[PDB]
């Protein structure tokens, strides 16, 4: 059992082939789960499950950049199940972000913040249980 929000730092910054797992269970009545990469105060990369805007599930990712939300990219596509396990893979490619959920590929996001060594801590939160969350190089 890991306290959440989790605060994973990325020592040295973010790097193609790096991959980051997430493993972890979605409570019951879950609302949300966020994963937030960080460069500074800004949001590089904000990957954000909803289980209920207006009775539909949807992902919304995003960046926050001087404390304002961009242009939110949407996926309909919501593999997260109330109660149940998952296990959330990122890998950093050159040109974005790639997203996997048990094993399947969901979603990738252009990096719009460019300095890759600057986004150096990941926020895990949201209503889950975390039981790992840990990277690697491939």
């Amino acid at each position: 059992p890991l306290i959440v929000p989790y605060n994973l730092p990325l020592p040295g910054g973010v790097v193609p082939r790096m991959l980051i797992t997430i493993l972890g269970t979605v409570k019951p009545n879950a609302n949300r789960i966020a994963l937030d990469f960080q460069r500074g105060n800004d949001v590089a990369f904000h990957f954000n499950p909803r289980f209920n805007e207006n009775n539909r599930r949807v992902i919304v990712c995003n960046t926050k950049l001087d404390n304002n939300w961009g242009r939110e990219e949407r996926q309909s596509v919501f593999p997260f199940e109330s109660g149940k396990p998952f296990k959330i893979q990122v890998l950093v490619e050159p040109d974005h972000f790639k997203v996997a959920v048990n094993d399947a590929h969901l979603l990738q996001y252009n990096h719009r913040v460019k300095k890759l060594n600057e986004i150096s801590k990941l926020g895990i939160s949201g209503d889950i249980d975390l039981t790992s969350a840990s990277y690697t190089m491939i």
